[PDB]
Order: structure tokens, then C-alpha cells, then sequence
């Protein structure tokens, strides 16, 4: 511990979450990312099941840890005086989503489907482990380019999943729900598939739909590309104003637009290059 353990990497980025670098276990030469998180900035505290002081993220990401490659895994993690050191799986070669988006411009629907529904099994996953992203979106997605395989990552905003309102958000906020920005109020489940409808329309037209908290609060999408009417209806759908008018997860994934989707690597062969 540390410096005998990684080999530290450039950076891959820096923001509200901290800084993260590419890095490589020495061991066994495993890529990994190395996550540096300042004390000073953690809002939110928890307990580990052995009972010891971490940030809610290290808890967040040790109730989603499994095989399922959906969720990045925690490797490790150490305690310095100031910061806390995250060591996180690191597939390669890989590339976010936003960059992807931003390279590729708007997806064939083919793809936005295979990609949408592996983000979809992902969020399943977290919920149903007891842990709420809250930063569903593009930058948070890892795209593993071999395997065609998508991973929800930065867990720095997230909370335990409660059926109670949310009072709080840190999240990002052109992908935050109308409830949120008129009373500071949501819940869980909701509000992850109105951003869930956000990132769906950022696949298929290749940006977001609204910027300012007016366009947010009225709610009208606009199509700027050539979109098909059954995934104009799913995205129209998640982003419904009335929380309650938005659909379950189930009834996402029962959709229409949503049959037939690729296997991962399928879609990298065919998409990817791979
Ligand atoms: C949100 N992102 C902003 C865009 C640049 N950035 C990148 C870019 N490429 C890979 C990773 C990268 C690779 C492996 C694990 C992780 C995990 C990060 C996390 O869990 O916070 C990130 N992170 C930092 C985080």
C-alpha cells in the first residue's frame, strides 16, 4: 500500500468527482483507474457491514460488487490524511459515451438499443442491490470496445435506494427531473427513468434535449433527428412530467422499440468495428 501496489497512469479526468487516473496493479499488471476523492468535498458518509468510516461511494460500490459485468467493480480502496484512493476495474481498450456520441455523432437505433438496454440492466442491478446512481449519463457509461459491453460508473452522487422522497441532489442537472427543479423533491425510481429518457434521446440525436430549467419544467421534446415513432414514444414516455405517468423498468423493457436487442458482442462486431 499504494505506491508498491499501482503503477499510476496519465490522468483520464478530473470534476465534481475528483480525479481519475489510468494506472496499472503491478502484481499482475491488471489495468486499473486510480480515483482520488478530497475529504473536504464528501458530503455523504457511511458504515461499512464491519463498521468503519468511508464515503457513501466506497459503500455504494461495494453493495453493487459482483461477476455482472454491468456496474464497475472496486478493487480496493485506502485512506490517506486528506483523500480517499479508489482503485477501479479498467477495461481496454474503452471509451465513455460522450466521447463516443461525440465521435459518431447521433446512433443508428440498432445500436442505441443494445446500448440503452445494457444501461437498463445496469440500473436494475443497483436497485436491486439497494443503491441509487443519481448520475445517469453519458460521461458515467464505459463502453468495453472488445466485448461490447457497457458499464455504469462514478457512484460519487449516488444513495441508497429508499421509497421515501429525496430532498437532496448533486447529480447533474440538464439530466435532473421537473420535480426536482420546482420543489426540490423526487423519488428514486422515477427520477432514474426520466434521466434514463434524457441519455435514450442523447443516443439517438446525439444531444440532450433541454438545457435551461424552463425547457426541463415544460417538458415538450423536439426531435432534431430522424427518430422512429416507437422510440419517440419510449423517450416521451420516461420523460412524462407526472412522476407517475413515467414508466417502470419493466414496462421499458417490454416496449416495443426494445425487442430484439443484440448480444454485446454481436453489437461489437457489427458496430464497433470488433
Ligand atoms: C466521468 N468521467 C469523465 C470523463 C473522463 N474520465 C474517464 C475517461 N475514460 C475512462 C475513465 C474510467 C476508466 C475506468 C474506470 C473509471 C471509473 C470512474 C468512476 O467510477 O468514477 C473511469 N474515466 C473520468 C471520469
Amino acid at each position: 500500500p499504494l505506491e508498491s501496489q499501482y503503477q499510476v497512469g496519465p490522468l483520464l479526468g478530473s470534476g465534481g468527482f475528483g480525479s481519475v487516473y489510468s494506472g496499472i496493479r503491478v502484481s499482475d499488471n491488471l489495468p486499473v483507474a486510480i480515483k482520488h476523492v478530497e475529504k473536504d468535498r464528501i458530503s455523504d458518509w457511511g458504515e461499512l457491514p464491519n463498521g468503519t468510516r468511508v464515503p457513501m461511494e466506497v459503500v455504494l460500490l461495494k453493495k453493487v460488487s459482483s461477476g455482472f459485468s454491468g456496474v464497475i467493480r472496486l478493487l480496493d480502496w485506502f485512506e490517506r490524511p486528506d483523500s480517499f484512493v479508489l482503485i477501479l476495474e479498467r477495461p481496454e481498450p474503452v471509451q465513455d459515451l460522450f466521447d463516443f456520441i461525440t465521435e459518431r455523432g447521433a446512433l443508428q437505433e440498432e445500436l442505441a438499443r443494445s446500448f440503452f438496454w445494457q444501461v437498463l440492466e445496469a440500473v436494475r442491478h443497483c436497485h436491486n442491490c439497494g443503491v441509487l446512481h443519481r448520475d445517469i449519463k453519458d460521461e458515467n457509461i464505459l463502453i468495453d470496445l472488445n466485448r461490447g459491453e457497457l458499464k455504469l460508473i462514478d457512484f460519487g452522487s449516488g444513495a441508497l435506494l429508499k421509497d421515501t422522497v429525496y430532498t437532496d441532489f448533486d447529480g447533474t442537472r440538464v439530466y435532473s427531473p421537473p420535480e426536482w427543479i420546482r420543489y426540490h423533491r423526487y423519488h428514486g425510481r422515477s427520477a432514474a427513468v426520466w434521466s434514463l429518457g434524457i441519455l435514450l434521446y442523447d443516443m439517438v440525436c446525439g444531444d440532450i434535449p433541454f438545457e435551461h430549467d424552463e425547457e426541463i419544467i415544460r417538458g415538450q421534446v423536439f426531435f432534431r433527428q430522424r427518430v422512429s415513432s416507437e422510440c419517440q414514444h419510449l423517450i416521451r414516455w420516461c420523460l412524462a412530467l407526472r412522476p407517475s405517468d413515467r414508466p417502470t423498468f419493466e414496462e421499458i423493457q417490454n416496449h416495443p422499440w426494445m425487442q430484439d436487442v443484440l448480444l454485446p458482442q454481436e453489437t461489437a462486431e457489427i458496430h464497433l468495428h470488433s
